[PDB]
């Protein structure tokens, strides 16, 4: 994502100009978390590229197919900066493409689409991933992106036996990582190579966290996941990317935490615990004495058409945090995040007991 520019308001709160351009499909779901029903925009269209100006009515996405359309009116432009000599009340659509800019206006622009919007900026996080591609005496530590991957760092220097060399070797990488990439960002590392690096590699940078205590790695076993390539160079990388044995486990990294809260939920929920709830009634008194750990939310029901709601929603989130718990974000594009939605895209799971949350 590329942001041109972005203007907010004084005297509106939500309100926000802003000028952008997605460049892969990832961008067309952040663009879709954003605009909503009677937000304008401003685009080109070829149907000599005009600028035209449309007021949002309704959209049509599809991920699988990199597929966004907004469908509105045209609306007066006395500006004459766009919809020259075309009529007010024409129904118009704009299919999202990754060359030209367009422009979003609107009064409900919130803390959390703004985050969104923002990390889909970050080149080198966008995707949360990094790597550590290895061979003997050789590896290198990387961020992955959609298209490429980035050298963060060089590291270089019978292969199960203990080594004066190969030790200064992994405890090198090892604080070459801690250095270099952010684990608060993160939500995968690949630890590839051929032969046994990169399970050595695995090994070591747990040991080493043991030691130093370090509890952003231990904390997150989840995101590591080792894999085979044929070399410790670069391309490496792309071979575990590219290779379908390893899809399921790419995601289930990715989604770790998820992975986790979930179960947490539905095992206190399939147990009738009493802390675990779902519903927004349930929720908001839940949140009331203080007592939810986790907030789980999908992210189709922070953009909803019900301003009022996604912004209860959303403070409710501050809410949970300031009160030391966690809230999370379950992806409607995955089944976590599907499943949630069947019990009304809102749920928790409570520090301790807490009956009749239901009952009023």
């Amino acid at each position: 994502m590329k942001v041109i520019s972005l203007k907010k308001d004084s005297f509106n709160k939500g309100g926000a100009v802003i000028t952008l351009l997605p460049e892969d499909k990832e961008d067309l779901f952040t663009v879709y978390q954003i605009v909503d029903k009677d937000d304008e925009l401003i685009f080109k269209k070829k149907f000599d590229l005009v600028k035209l100006k449309i007021k949002v009515i309704s959209e049509d996405f599809d991920m699988k197919d990199e597929y966004l359309k907004y469908k509105g009116v045209t609306v007066t432009d006395e500006s004459g900066a766009s919809n020259v000599d075309i009529p007010v009340g024409k129904y118009l659509s704009f299919t999202l493409d990754y060359v030209y800019p367009f422009t979003i206006i609107k009064q409900n622009f919130n803390k959390f689409m703004q985050k969104l919007l923002n990390e889909a900026c970050n080149i080198e996080y966008k995707s949360d991933t990094a790597a550590v591609v290895l061979q003997e005496g050789i590896a290198h530590v990387c961020l992955v992106t959609s298209s490429s991957t980035i050298l963060k760092q060089k590291i270089e220097y019978d292969v199960l036996k203990f080594d004066e060399k190969t030790e200064k070797f992994y405890k090198a990488i090892y604080s070459a990582m801690k250095k270099d990439l952010n684990f608060d960002k993160l939500k995968t590392i690949i630890l590839c190579s051929p032969g046994f690096y990169a399970k050595i590699l695995m090994d070591k940078i747990f040991q080493y966290a043991e030691e130093e205590h370090n509890k952003k790695i231990l904390d997150n076993k989840g995101m590591f996941f080792i894999a085979h390539c044929s070399t410790g160079y670069l391309q490496g990388i792309n071979e575990v990317l590219k290779n379908p044995l390893y899809a399921s486990k790419l995601q289930d990294t990715k989604y770790s935490k998820e992975i986790m809260v979930m179960d947490e939920f539905l095992l206190h929920l399939n147990k009738d615990d009493d802390k675990a709830w779902y519903g927004e009634k349930e929720v908001v008194k839940a949140a009331e004495y203080g007592a939810i750990s986790y907030l789980l939310l999908t992210d189709k029901v922070l953009h909803s058409d019900n301003i009022a709601q996604r912004e209860e929603y959303l403070k409710l989130m501050d809410s949970v945090e300031s009160n030391g718990g966690k809230a999370l974000v379950l992806s409607t594009l995955h089944s976590l995040g599907e499943e949630l939605d069947q019990l009304t895209g809102i749920a928790c799971i409570l520090k301790y007991p807490l009956p009749d949350l239901d009952e009023d």
